[PDB]
Order: structure tokens, then sequence, then C-alpha cells
């Protein structure tokens, strides 16, 4: 997702926070 989530939430579509990195399909893309 190329997105970090230091405050606990991801905003990129389909991405979820695995503090402190956003993941999609289980990977930080």
């Amino acid at each position: 997702c190329g997105e970090t989530c230091t405050l606990g939430t991801c905003y990129t579509a389909g991405c979820s926070c695995s503090w402190p990195v956003c993941t999609r399909n289980g990977v930080p893309i």
C-alpha cells in the first residue's frame, strides 16, 4: 500500500493496519 498507519488506520482502498504498516492481501503493498 506504500502507506504507514502510525495512528492505527489505513486510508488506501483495501488496506488494513498491521501497526505500523498498511497491508493488502497480507502484504505491505
